[PDB]
């Protein structure tokens, strides 16, 4: 597991 803003697996543009 990773710890981020904006996403660390999902996020779309």
């Amino acid at each position: 597991w990773t710890l981020n803003s904006a996403g660390y697996l999902l996020g779309k543009k």
